[PDB]
């Protein structure tokens, strides 16, 4: 059986973890003009889950604990083109805080964004070790975009996530926008696609979609409003179980919110054993909290 046990970088406590926090949050105020001025938000965001989502409950290989998006054979991943935006927005945070993981600084860029996208506070835990080049996972463990319910429910099934937390998760595109040249998809999802709410769920439910064609011949769905959803977000509505829990949402978002914390935290531990001495998670404050 293969363990990664969680060990904390030696010496450091919360508010080393802070300064890292503060230095992404901070960066991310600056870098506003990133992708027409959508800014690094949704792709740290996009980054901390595809770094944690090549992971295999059955065997424990993959996840986030390793940092292995580092090596060149998961970062020229077909799965995660465009990625190399956020992991180079990383960089001069790393050369600031050598001391911290590959794994601790990927994972901990998605629950900056998330939290200074107005998002809800995500616990992190610390400890991923960075592992060597050959357990890098290889490509193919990210899911496809062009597929249906039964298959985005067998594939998080892999990740051990149930219909509520794959449903929670996927509320993530209301950030960002797909863009034709890295995935073959074109379009956001909505107006409010920086700053952190329930919109993907209002907007599934809400507008009036067309399915089309587009500039790389791949079917997605498109609304007037100028939005568009995967095949695979518009699985959510299509199977009966995804609907009820996308209404849900839609009406609270509150309760996403609450959801999406949870299944990002798991998502971003899966993998990993942590001991039970290990400090109890971590919640950061917003850089609106310390008045920075
Ligand atoms: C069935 C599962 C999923 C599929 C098939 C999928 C597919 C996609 C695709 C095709 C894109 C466009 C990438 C590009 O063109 O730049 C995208 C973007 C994105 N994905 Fe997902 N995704 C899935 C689940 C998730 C999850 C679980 C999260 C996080 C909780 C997530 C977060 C995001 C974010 C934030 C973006 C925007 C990135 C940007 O604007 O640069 N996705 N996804
Ligand atoms: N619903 C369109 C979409 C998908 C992924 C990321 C952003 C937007």
């Amino acid at each position: 059986t293969l363990v990664h046990v969680a060990s904390v970088e030696k010496g450091r406590s919360y508010e080393d973890f802070q300064k890292v926090y503060n230095a992404i949050a901070l960066k991310l105020r600056e870098d506003d003009e990133y992708d027409n001025y959508i800014g690094y938000g949704p792709v740290l965001v996009r980054l901390a889950w595809h770094i944690s989502g090549t992971w295999d409950k059955h065997d424990n290989t993959g996840g986030s604990y390793g940092g292995t998006y580092r090596f060149k054979k998961e970062f020229n991943d077909p799965s995660n083109a465009g990625l190399q935006n956020g992991f180079k927005f990383l960089e001069p945070i790393h050369k600031e805080f050598p001391w911290i993981s590959s794994g601790d600084l990927f994972s901990l860029g998605g629950v900056t964004a998330v939290q200074e996208m107005q998002g809800p506070k995500i616990p992190w835990r610390c400890g991923r070790v960075d592992t060597p080049e050959d357990t890098t996972p290889d490509n193919g463990r990210l899911p496809d975009a062009d597929k249906d319910a039964g298959y985005v429910r067998t594939f998080f099934q892999r990740l051990n996530m149930n219909d509520r937390e794959v449903v929670a998760l996927m509320g993530a595109h209301a950030l960002g926008k797909t863009h034709l040249k890295n995935s073959g998809y074109e379009g956001p999802g909505g107006a409010a696609n920086n700053v952190f709410t329930n919109e993907f769920y209002l907007n599934l439910l809400n507008e009036d979609w067309k399915l089309e064609k587009n500039d790389a011949n791949n079917e997605q769905w498109d609304s007037k409003s100028g939005y568009m959803m995967l095949p695979t977000d518009y699985s959510l509505i299509q199977d009966p179980k995804y609907l009820s829990i996308v209404k849900e949402y839609a009406n609270d978002q509150d309760k996403f919110f609450k959801d999406f914390s949870k299944a990002f935290e798991k998502l971003l531990e899966n993998g990993i054993t942590f001991p039970k001495d290990a400090p109890s998670p971590f919640i950061f404050k917003t850089l609106e909290e310390q008045g920075l």
